[PDB]
Formats: structure tokens, C-alpha cells, sequence
């Protein structure tokens, strides 16, 4: 049993732009950004809840602009492509309800206590899981091959499933190869299985998964369910912060529970997430580790971090007590500070609404920082 | 040295988040009260004078969502506007609709009934405390309970619903197993009224609550006490917030400790796989700790909608075991038969016994079906 | 002569107008509890905007009715199943936000009552008008507006004009000439019409066929000349209709549904409430007096007031104007109907069988001048 | 040769004036930013619950939380005790921010020196005088909700109404647990009806229904649902008249709904004040008749011998003054001055 005896399976999930909760943190994106980009100090959080036909706007929302919520959020319909009944949503004839609380109004205080977790694998190029990755990539795939025109039954909801078979090696993962992938997009009432099945195994999944992880075992449930039209809000409520999993490592790592979609810098659950993540990173592409986790507790109006730890994973020469030296004299993780060296106050938020929060390469928490030690 | 430290966080019944979660059980257990097989996934928006209930149940049942959201909330002890929100006067929208017939193709037979939804999730288990939970989280819990046991009692009058209680503590390993040494600090935050002065709240609140519930040796002379560490808090409850079903998720299961699989639990039937396949993970992990196999626990199992056997399972004992993950994955398959409709029998997922678990955590609790560890055969 | 005739102008709303989509949906919850629970105390206000029905109301009653079901088969029988018509009923949100009847009012009305000795529902006025210048005793305005919005929703269900949709507006002016207190209506002074279409019809066609398929299939070829005024489709296009481009809400179309500005209103709306509800109760009973002193002879034109206080089952005071059409002075006219009516909620529901679920026929199109309704059937009177 | 007549009103609490209230108040915050502001609001009161639909095209900035809370609690909504909380109301804002037909009717009569009825009069007076003892202090068990109702005995000369008496009176206002049916039978008999109506109408014969239902507690949006524009003949004539069925409140001056009552109004209020006749109907229609009931010494057609704005200031934030206690008999307001 050499094969199974240093070997696993590991399992992550995605969710495309049309999946509900993903409309509700993508809207709730859409209106910090438009806040932000009049009022860059603008103090927002924003739930949003998506049901038939409804659009609820719902939290606090302190700032000096003026904001068009239902140009907003329509919009932001639009572009995910809900725009007809027959899709089960039309951002022309939806309904958008806002019951904002908006209110006329360095060592800043945090928004509430939280736990907030970072993490960074070296098993991709981008430093993240191969599972949520892969994830991620294939609802990307779905969505731009069902907006160039290339598959016109396509819809944009659609849910993602990889299944990976990693070994270990002296602390890190390697992945071996995909065990299972599971699809599940929503479609018309035209368009038979056959063909939806084949388009996904050929046009979709061999794409976008390198072929040297895909074999004759790999195990496919496209479509499992057989009949997915009835999708979108319709088809499921959705409600903001509720996809937190799938916005950072899909299971790997850990979660201090907090949603980031509709939050501004002060509310510590985003701001010290992508601090974490910063950190995370600049110690696996230092050299120092190979996969590492940092977590961080912040108390509401206290500034400094309140706990700070780290695990390695015994991929270092440095007990995570050095590490966690490193990171002391390195990273200043006050609010306040945090704003400054990642520029929280860009209207570029609603971009990490979307196929997760880390990986991508446009962000200024995923640039890692040269460490001196 | 081998020393670390851990936060984890609890929330309070009054909790805008925790008023969802409690109302999503409420309309769960009436339905289940009726129609043994309702078919429920109710998401709950709580805010200012606003309690919103979103979702598809399909079911046999006659339910007055009135009563029942009404009758939570009182329960939970909002019924005054001075305190931010009344039962009596609070607005209640039902938005309900039912379940979707493409989810109900995939009717059948019960014992091979197909996963209400794809997902990986997670069970853990670790013997640090006799609930086989960490103890920051215990801890957290306890100092929610005591609040709320204090108000409700009288003892302490100027307490209201809404509370944070959320604990570090410090930790040291062995073999694996990671062992409390002492609480470095602890937070408390929970809404009050205006009459109160500010040292009279931390006072009572490092006395009699602190005291009563962590033992004292893990209290020492040098433990950080950040108690209403945001001055006055009285603007609280939904209003001065927003609430929403699941989105304490990590507060429900281990609070940071062995992963979660983004799946809330409120709200949900036997059907979907997010609880009834978190309750089953728990319950492997559970009895694998106190099977005396391992001293700490992780377990994943991964489910497709319309196939009824998990995609994946896998095991991670932390090197506190001396069974490589391969044989207790054998133990799990051959003791344990991970199917929704087999789960439904084995733990009982059909009783009203849901909205017990909306508050102060899912796990560590005796009276539930899978907190009994089962006679592992191996 | 311009010196003894005068105009009256009366409108009328189709079924996709949004308040009467309002009231269409609460009398189809007013009737799907009624054929359950013939005692169900219903009152339901409606609330119709872009992509959402929000009920709102008190409904004390033994019945278990889906709500989303109502509502959508109703929104569906209006006509509104897309959204490049501004409105589907698939994917519309319909938020219920019901009650129970406030406990106050049910220990002060009915409870521990004999059905014969129930207090109003409510306390306030209500009237009740006829005329004799149709033979449905109702005024030619507000006949013929109702009239001209039916045929445009019959042309528009059969497929004779695809471009049609459900919303439209009908306002008829038509010069009238005293008759020794009665009016004679001479001819139609000035019609609008103004119906929601479609992007692709031209205007031209549509006035045209509004001229001709719609107008002239509905008025007589007495009351059209060559100098009456049209007005078809006034405002060029319409074509953001329904709920969306306009809010709507129940019984904020009272005088669309009574007599078009004739006779009078005691402001109550109809829809959504019971035979407890003496809005409703003693609006019909009005009418029903009216008809009956219209149709027995004794006028050619009557007016009857009712009012009530909440708890008191007798009318706090009844008032009639006949217009000087009639050889009896009011008070002779206020006795025969003292003597041969009995306005108490509790008979009232009796003698017009207000229990029984025929209230979503009567949410469109006007609640009277149609015969199918026990309040237009006039009572035999004996003096 | 005498009749009974009829006329109900209903006090700042009622859940339709809430309503009212709260859409003229938003049409209020509008016009005092953009003069121009085309507005359309429709608002709906339920137990805790304010919700706001319609259009509204400006390029004011305007708070609806604030303007919906600051009007809620100057109704007197300040208490869950109460039935709602201004505080802890739920506002939700449906209005469709954008980008920038029917007939009407008009009525004087001159029984009264306002040129209206006088049931609907003192219906109105009854309220206020209600409303006033509760703000006050006077009586601290009222609460804001309340509906009255006032039934008069009139009589004929040449086609003029002149009143000889009250025959009913019936008052249902919301209270607290606490006083009983006979301290509040006899307070809304000394303190308010004898403090509103002169004594030369009332007598001995009076019928008194006083707090009918007897247990009024729960009231407000609780006990009842509320709509803008569902008590529109409260607003205008109490029945007399006649009424062209378009609500008031919410709608700027391009709704002829509005304006073009107020113009048939001040058109009625002329003439009647200008001497032509004692009692006269106007009724309009958009996409003109009279009827001086006999009343004058010259015919309909010799009586019948947009731009509205410019001679009533419609674009003035003068309209939330109007939504409680009748649009017309007050004389503040422009068409209210005859010409
Ligand atoms: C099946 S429920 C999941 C949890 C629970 N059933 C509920 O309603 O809340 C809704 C999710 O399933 C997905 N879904 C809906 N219809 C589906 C179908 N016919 N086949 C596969 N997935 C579907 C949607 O993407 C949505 O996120
Ligand atoms: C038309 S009734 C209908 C109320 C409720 N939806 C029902 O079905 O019974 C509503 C009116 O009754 C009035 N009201 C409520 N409680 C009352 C009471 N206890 N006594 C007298 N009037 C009352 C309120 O002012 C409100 O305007
Ligand atoms: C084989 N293997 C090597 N490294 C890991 C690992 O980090 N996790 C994991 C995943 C998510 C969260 N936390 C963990 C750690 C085990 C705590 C696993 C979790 C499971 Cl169910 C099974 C295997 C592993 C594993
Ligand atoms: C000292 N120590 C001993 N065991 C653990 C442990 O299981 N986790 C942890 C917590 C939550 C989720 N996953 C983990 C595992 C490290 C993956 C830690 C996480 C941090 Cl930030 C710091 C220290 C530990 C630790
Ligand atoms: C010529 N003529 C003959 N009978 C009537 C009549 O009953 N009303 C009317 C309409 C609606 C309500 N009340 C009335 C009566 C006049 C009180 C009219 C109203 C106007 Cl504006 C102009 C003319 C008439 C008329
Ligand atoms: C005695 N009397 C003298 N003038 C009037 C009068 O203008 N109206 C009335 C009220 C409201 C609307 N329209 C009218 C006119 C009769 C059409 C009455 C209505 C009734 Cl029920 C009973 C009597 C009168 C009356």
C-alpha cells in the first residue's frame, strides 16, 4: 500500500458569478466601490440578499457621497448577465430594496474582534491550493465561453467541484492528480444532456485542467443532477458573506468565520484577512517557508493586533516563534497602518467579488514584501 | 519552546446573526413538528424592525410564521424598544416559496435518496476538554451562557441580548495534542443600558462573570482583560447591525480549529448534506477520539448533488495515533455508512431538536444524536 | 345648445394597471380564503412596484392558502409573462406580510355576536347611486370607458392585435342635457385611450386601430360624429407600463370602480375586505337600494347614504336624493326604504350571499353595472 | 324638508395619514433642493414597517430615513408601547431614482366661513383638539390614532345647506391600559366635543357614541395597514362634492392630480367668495363644467365664463402642513385665497 499510505484526496468547490450568494457579494462590492470612489474614508458595510426577483440592501453606511443603489446594483446584474425572465432574473425588472442606515458622519481602532486566518502554499505559482484553483479556473472557463457566444446554453449560474489527489513531501503537498470533478451550470430547456455533458468534458474541463492531471481514472459527474434550468435567485436564496470558504482557500488553511464582501478597511474581518494573506505570501515566496498559516486576532477598538501565531507546517529551519519575530519587525498590522501599505482605499473591490479573493495577480496584498531578517 | 496562542469567538443569543440563526431553526422545528419529511432551507435577514425569511419549503405543513418568529425572539429576550427591538412591534416579511422541481429530480427510494447538494465538510475532535472540543471555544460559549443566565435571572438587570465573549488562549503540544495552559485574555462586550456607569459593567463582568465560569487555573495575575473595551455599547440587537442566517458559521462548529466547509447549518433538513454531513463527520471524529484511537481528529468527506455516497473522505489524526490515516479510513467506512438516508436514521435528523443548536454552539453538547461516540469495530 | 347641456367625463383602468393589479390580487386572497372559511375575517392591502406584490393586511381565518400560488395565477391571468412587458409572474417577488385581526376589533365586532347583531366593521359613509340613462342604471361615461378597456383586453387575448399589453387608461367626456332632474346623454364629446404597446408597431397604426377596431366596436354609431375629439395614445410612446414605471396599491381606484365621479364616495376602498367590512357590505347594500328604487319606479335617478360607527349594527343615519325625479318627497323614499331594507351587516351578508367566493370578478371592470352580482338584482318593493 | 349628513376624519396617528404624512414629507425634503422635482411617492405603514415606492426624478440628495423618522415621531410614534417607534421603525426605500391623465373636482360651499361643510369642519376640529390635549399633557392617556366621525342635521334654502344641528357624534381614539371607559367617556364629552362644537348645535337629543368599540389599545399600524392617497375624502369634502378619485400626497405640480384640485378649489372658492353664487362644483378633466346647485342668478354657461404654478407657488415645500386635517378650509394656504 505505498500509493495510499503517503497520499490523499482533498476536496474544494467554486461557485460561478450567477450563483446567488455570489450576486449578493458581488452588489455588496458594487456599492463599497461607488462609495469609495467619491468618499475614499466612506465607513460601509453592506449585506445584500438575493431572492425571486429581489435585491435587499441592507447595513450601515456612513460617507459624504451620493449613491444611485439602483443604478448600482442593476448594473452590476447586467454584468453578471442576468437580463431576461427566461433566465429566471432581469436586471431591468428586478426589484432592489435599500434599508441603509446612512448616517451624515495612524492609530484607528478595529471594526469588531475577529479571528482572521492567512495562508500560502507554494504548490502553484500564485501560492494557493491546486483544488481551489483548478475551481476557480473552470467557473472562469464556463463564464467566458458562455459570454463570447461560444456555448449559447450556458447560464451564469454554475457550481464547480475538483476532487484532487495530492502525497506529501516533508511538510508540503504535492498534488498527484484529479480524482473527480464535478459541474453543475445551469442551461436552457433546449439543449439535451449528451451534448452538455461532452461540450463540458471536452470544450471546458480538458481547457483548463493540464492534461498531465487528467487520466482514464478521473471520475466526471457532469451534471449530475440531470436537469438544471430552474437557477439563479430563483432556483436559491442568496445571502452576502455566505461563500467565505470559496472566496480563500476552499477548505485548506482556516477561516475565522468573518465575510469580506461590503466591508471598507476599518472592519478588521477584510483589512487584517488580506493583511494575514500578505504575510502569509511574503513568507513562502521569501524562501523562509514552503506552506505557512498566520493567524490574527484583532479586539474592536483596541489597534494592535491582539494574538498573533503561526504554523509552518514544518517546512522551515525556523521555529514559527523566529517566524513570528520576522513578521513582528516586518509587518506593522495596526488598521491603520494596514490602509497605507495595501491601499484599502481603492475603489477595486467588487474585482475580488469573484473567483476567490487571493491568487490573482493585481492585488497589493498578493505582492509579497521583501523581508528583512 | 512549543508555546502558542489561539483565539476563538462566540456570540450571544441576541446576536443579529444568532437571532437568524435561531428563527431559521424555529420555522425548521415547527415544520419538522408536522411533516417528519418537510423539505426546509429558510434563510433569516434580522435588521432595525425587520425580520425577513427567505427561502423553499416544500411540505405537508400548516406553520403561522408569525407565532413562531415572534415567539423566538422573545424567547431570545428583545421586547422593548429601549432595548432596540420588540417582538410585538417588530415587522415580519415571509418571502417563502417552494422547492425548486429541477433539485427534487435529483421521488426514490430513502435508503439511496441522493445528497441535497454538492460540498466538501468537515468533522474534528480533540480531547482537551471532556466535550472533545478545543477550550477556547468551550470557554467563549460559557461566557455567553453565564451572560445571558445573569440577565435573565435578574441578577445582573442592566445586561441586554446582545453580547461578543472571545477568548486566547495559550497552548503548548505534546506528541500532537495540544494542551491549555492559561487564558492569556479575554473580551467581553455585551449591550447594557444608559444608567449604568462604565466601572460598575467591568467590575460585575470581571467577577461575576469571569470568575464563575473559568477555572481558576487558568486565570492568573497576568491574564489581559479587555471587558466593554468600546466604552458604552447600548445600540445593539439588530438594530445599530444586520443579521443574516449563516453567517456564524465558524462560531457554530470548533471556532478556527480544524477547517469548515463554508456550509451554514441553520435553517437546513436532513436532506442537505451541509448539516446532516457535518453532523456525521463530528460524529466519526468524536467516536474516533473517544475509541481511543486518536487524541485529536480531522475528518472531510465531499458529497455531488443527486449521488447519494461521499465523493471523497479523508482523515488527518495530527500524528496522534498509531493507525496511519489509510486504516482509520478503513475503521471509518466499515463502522460508519455516510449516506444522507442512512444518516437520517442513524442520528434522528428528523425530531425537532434543531433550534437547541442555533445558540452556543452545534458541538460539545451532550444531548444530541451525534454526540454519543458509537461503538467503533475494528 | 351649449347653454342647457353639459360635459361629464368619467376613466377607467384595464386589468394591467397596477392598481387594479392591487386589486385584482387582494380580492383573489379575499376569495381563495372564502372558499375555504366562509367566516374568514380577510383585509388586504396590496402594493405593486417593478418585480414585486407585497400583501399586507390582517386575515383571521381557519383556511391554509398559498399566497405565491394566489398571486401569481392572478398576475399570470392578467397577462403579464415576460419581462419585455415590464412584469412575469415567474419571477415576480411576492413578500407576505399578514396578521391576524387585531383582538381589540374582535371583541368589539363579532365575537360572542349573533350572525343578525354584528356591529359595523368599521365605522364611516358610504353611498350608493343609479341612473337610469342605461339600462344597466349606471352613467354612460363610466359604461362606456369600462367598455372600451374590455375590448382592448378581449382584442388583446385572441390575437387580433399582438401588440396590445395588458395596461391602458380609457377616459370618455360626454355631453349630457338635463331632463327635468335625469340626464339624456346627446353624444361623446371627447375620447383618450392610451394602451401600453410594444417597441416595434409604428403610431399611425396603432391610432388607427384604436379608431377603428377598438372605438367603433364599442360606442354606438348615435353617440360618434365627425366632431368628437380623439386622443389615442396622447403621450406618443407607452411603453414602460405596468408596475414598473408606476407604483400601485389597493382601492386607490375607488371612483373607477363606483360611478366615475357620479353620484358620490364615501372613500372606502372595496377590495380585500369581507362582509364585515361595511366599506364593501354597505357600498352593495347602497347599490342595491338604489337599483331597487331606480328599476321599482319610484325615480329615474337616486341617491342613498349609509353610515355606520364600529360596534353599532344599525345605521347611524341613511339619507336619500332622488334629483327631483320622483313624486315623493325624500322622506316618503327614506321610509319605503326603512321599511322594506334592512342595512345591518348581519342580514346584509344574507341578502347578498356576501360569503361566497365572486369577489375577484367584481376587482375589474367596475363592481356594478354587471348582472351577475347579487346587488344588481333589484328587489320587488312593496309600499 | 331636513336631511341627515355625514363626514368622517381621521387623526395624525391613523395609518393612512401616517402614510400621507410621510410621502409629503419626502415631497417636502425634495422641493426644498430642487424646485423642479418630479416626484411620485407612495408610502405603506405596517407594524413596524415604512415602506417608500415610486419615482422620483431631482438631483436633490435626500435622506429618507431621516425625513421618514423625524415625521414619525413628530406623529407622536415614539414607544413599542405605543404600537411604533420611530426609532426602531424599519424604512424601506423601493423609489426608482431616475435620471432627470383623469378628472378633478372642486367645491365650495358657504356654510362656514372656510367655504366648506360643516361635518367635515368639525370632524377635522375634533382631531386637532384631540391631538392638542394629548401633546399637551391635558389628557395623557390619548394616543396619536384616532378617527371621528360627525353626523349633522341640515336644511334646504334655494338650493344652500344650512345646519341646524349635531344629531351623532362618534369618537374612537387609541388609548392607554391603564384609564377606564367611563374617565374616557367623560373626557372626550367635557373636554373635547363641548371645547369644539358651540353649543347652539348641540342639545339634549345628541347621540354621543364615544369610544364605541370600547377597548382601543392596539391601534396605529399595528391594528391597521396603511396606504398613501386610501383616505381621500377626508382630505377634500367629507362626501360633498364629488371626487375624481386621484390621491393628493406624494405628487408634485405635473400631476394634475393635485394641482388641478387645487386649482378647481381656489376656481370654486372664487366664486363662491366673489358673490356669484353660495355653493358651486367644478369639475376638470386633462389627458370644464360647473354646477352652482341652483344657487345663483345666472346660468352654468355664463358661470363657466400648467400654469397653475406661477399663481399658487406649487414648487414651494408647503405640502406636509396639508396632509393631516384637510387639504382646503385652512387659510394658509395660496388656493385658499379667493380672487
Ligand atoms: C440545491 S439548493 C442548496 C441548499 C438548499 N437546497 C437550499 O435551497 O438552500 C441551491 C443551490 O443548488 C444549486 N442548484 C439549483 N438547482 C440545481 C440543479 N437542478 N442541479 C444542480 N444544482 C442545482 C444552485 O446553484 C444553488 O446554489
Ligand atoms: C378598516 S378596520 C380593519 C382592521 C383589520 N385589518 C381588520 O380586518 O379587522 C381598520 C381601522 O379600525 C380602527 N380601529 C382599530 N382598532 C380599533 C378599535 N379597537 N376600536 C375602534 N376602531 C379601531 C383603526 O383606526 C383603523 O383605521
Ligand atoms: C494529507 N494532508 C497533508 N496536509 C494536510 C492538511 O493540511 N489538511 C488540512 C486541510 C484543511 C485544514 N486543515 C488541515 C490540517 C490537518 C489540520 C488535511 C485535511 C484532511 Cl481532512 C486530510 C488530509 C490533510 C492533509
Ligand atoms: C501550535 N499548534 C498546534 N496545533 C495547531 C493547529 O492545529 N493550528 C491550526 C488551527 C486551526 C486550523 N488549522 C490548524 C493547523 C495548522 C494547520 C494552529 C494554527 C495557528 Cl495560526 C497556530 C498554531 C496552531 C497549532
Ligand atoms: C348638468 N348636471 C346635471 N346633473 C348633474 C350632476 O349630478 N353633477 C354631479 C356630478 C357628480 C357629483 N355630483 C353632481 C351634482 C351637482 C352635485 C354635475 C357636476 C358637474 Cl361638475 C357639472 C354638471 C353636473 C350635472
Ligand atoms: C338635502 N340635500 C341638499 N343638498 C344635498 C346634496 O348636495 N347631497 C349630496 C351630497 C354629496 C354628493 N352629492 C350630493 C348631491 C345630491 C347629488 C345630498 C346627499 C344625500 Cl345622500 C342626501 C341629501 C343631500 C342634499
Amino acid at each position: 500500500a505505498f500509493i495510499e499510505e503517503g497520499t490523499f484526496l482533498f476536496t474544494s468547490e467554486s461557485v460561478g458569478e450567477g450563483h446567488p450568494d455570489k450576486i449578493c457579494d458581488q452588489i455588496s462590492d458594487a456599492v463599497l466601490d461607488a462609495h469609495l470612489q467619491q468618499d475614499p474614508d466612506a465607513k460601509v458595510a453592506c449585506e445584500t440578499v438575493a431572492k425571486t426577483g429581489m435585491i435587499l440592501l441592507a447595513g450601515e453606511i456612513t460617507s459624504r457621497a451620493a449613491v444611485d443603489y439602483q443604478k448600482v446594483v442593476r448594473e452590476a446584474v447586467k454584468h453578471i448577465g442576468y437580463d431576461d425572465s427566461s433566465k429566471g432574473f432581469d436586471y431591468k425588472t428586478c426589484n432592489v430594496l435599500v434599508a441603509l442606515e446612512q448616517q451624515s458622519p495612524e492609530d484607528i481602532g478595529a471594526g469588531d474582534q475577529g479571528l482572521m486566518f492567512g495562508y500560502a502554499t507554494d504548490e502553484t505559482e500564485e501560492c494557493m491550493p491546486l483544488t481551489i484553483v483548478l475551481a476557480h479556473k473552470l467557473n472562469a472557463k464556463l463564464a467566458e465561453l458562455r459570454r463570447n457566444g461560444t456555448l449559447p446554453w450556458l447560464r451564469p449560474d454554475s457550481k464547480t467541484q475538483v476532487t484532487v489527489q495530492y502525497m506529501q513531501d516533508r511538510g508540503a503537498v504535492l498534488p498527484i492528480r484529479v480524482h473527480t470533478i464535478v459541474i453543475s451550470v445551469q442551461h436552457d430547456e433546449e439543449v439535451c444532456l449528451d451534448e452538455m455533458r461532452d461540450a463540458l468534458k471536452e470544450k471546458v474541463i480538458k481547457a483548463v485542467v493540464p492534461a498531465k492531471y487528467l487520466d482514464e481514472d478521473t471520475i466526471y459527474h457532469l451534471q449530475p443532477s440531470g436537469r438544471f434550468v430552474i437557477g439563479g435567485p430563483q432556483g436559491d436564496a442568496g445571502l452576502t458573506g455566505r461563500k467565505i470558504i470559496v472566496d480563500t482557500y476552499g477548505g485548506w488553511g482556516a477561516h475565522g468565520g468573518g465575510a469580506f464582501s461590503g466591508k471598507d478597511y476599518t472592519k478588521v474581518d477584510r483589512s487584517a484577512a488580506y493583511a494575514a494573506r500578505w504575510v502569509a505570501k511574503s513568507l513562502v515566496k521569501g524562501g523562509l517557508c514552503r506552506r505557512v498559516l498566520v493567524q490574527v486576532s484583532y479586539a474592536i477598538g483596541v489597534s494592535h493586533p491582539l494574538s498573533i501565531s503561526i504554523f509552518h507546517y514544518g517546512t522551515s529551519q525556523k521555529s514559527e516563534r523566529e517566524l513570528l519575530e520576522i513578521v513582528k519587525k516586518n509587518f506593522d498590522l495596526r488598521p491603520g497602518v494596514i490602509v497605507r501599505d495595501l491601499d484599502l482605499k481603492k475603489p477595486i473591490y467588487q474585482r475580488t467579488a469573484a473567483y476567490g479573493h487571493f491568487g490573482r495577480d493585481s492585488f497589493p496584498w498578493e505582492v509579497p514584501k521583501k523581508l528583512k531578517y
